[PDB]
């Protein structure tokens, strides 16, 4: 969970169906989520697998 492991989860202003995957650092552990599709942020991944060998790790 190193540095883009802090900011929460953040959808921004578009709303497109777009599903993706992204760290909860409220419990220590990757979960899903929606991006709203523009203005996404540092958490942000398309698999969990991917979630957590890169910010999950431990």
């Amino acid at each position: 969970r190193p540095d883009f492991c802090l900011e929460p989860p953040y959808t921004g202003p578009c709303k497109a169906r777009i599903i993706r995957y992204f760290y909860n650092a409220k419990a220590g552990l990757c979960q899903t989520f929606v991006y709203g599709g523009c203005r996404a942020k540092r958490n942000n991944f398309k698999s969990a697998e991917d979630c957590m060998r890169t910010c999950g790790g431990a």
